[PDB]
């Protein structure tokens, strides 16, 4: 299995949510920072939630259709008051492009998947999104 | 044919290359110079062994030789506007042992492909007079 990333610093724990058979959704909570993420998806017969980093921010819900997959993300890391966090995080799909939400400026990264897909979430998890990575699969 | 492809960073000039997925990717030659020129890249295919030219003329070779066990991990750089023209201005390579580059004396927007788990089995991108830009097969 693939995993590239994670773009970030590394403050708080680790997560790793493992590859999902489809991601049914992604609702991002961001303020200044991307505070956290919440990915709900189908495996191996189960629907199953989980929730990335801590709490507070407003959400944005991507909502995910028959057809629509993962295919693209953009975001920026910089250092917040001490703490070097995920600043801007945006994501696209084969039918629209979302974000990236998030008002704190710092180095970029794009991962534009020309053939494949996201799949997965692991990264480290704080405060708010201290760094997010990928699973890749085609 | 269950290929992962991810990139290409860079400009939008310049004709398309691809060279699939590799069974060995044997060495890769970065020509560089205030940006960076081309990519020559030996592999074995399948039986034979050949090696692809893309990019441009100019600039110093750079000759990266692969081990036996060792294998592309990593993949950063940075793209610019260099003369009306957006082209890859940095680039670098990193195996499991050793950590090249990077090549390429200009500054522009980076980007970087840390991979956790798996590996670099062959480029895409678009050529020219430059290197606008280089993609990347990822495979276990
Ligand atoms: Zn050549």
């Amino acid at each position: 299995a693939i995993k590239v990333g994670a773009w970030g610093g590394n403050g708080g724990s680790a997560f790793d949510m493992g590859p999902a058979y489809r991601i049914i959704s992604v609702k991002i909570f961001s303020g200044d920072v991307v505070d956290a993420v919440d990915v709900t998806f189908t495996y191996y017969g189960k629907t199953e939630t989980r929730h990335f980093g801590g709490s507070g921010g407003t959400p944005h819900e991507i909502v995910l259709q028959e057809g629509e997959y993962l295919v693209g993300m953009k975001g920026e890391f910089g250092n917040y008051h001490g703490v070097v966090v995920v600043g801007k995080l945006g994501f696209s799909t084969n039918k629209k492009s979302y974000g990236p939400f998030g008002n704190t400026g710092g180095t970029p990264f794009s991962l534009p998947i020309a053939a494949g897909k996201i799949s997965g979430f692991f990264g480290r998890g704080g405060d708010f999104i201290d760094a997010i990575g990928v699973y890749l699969e085609p």
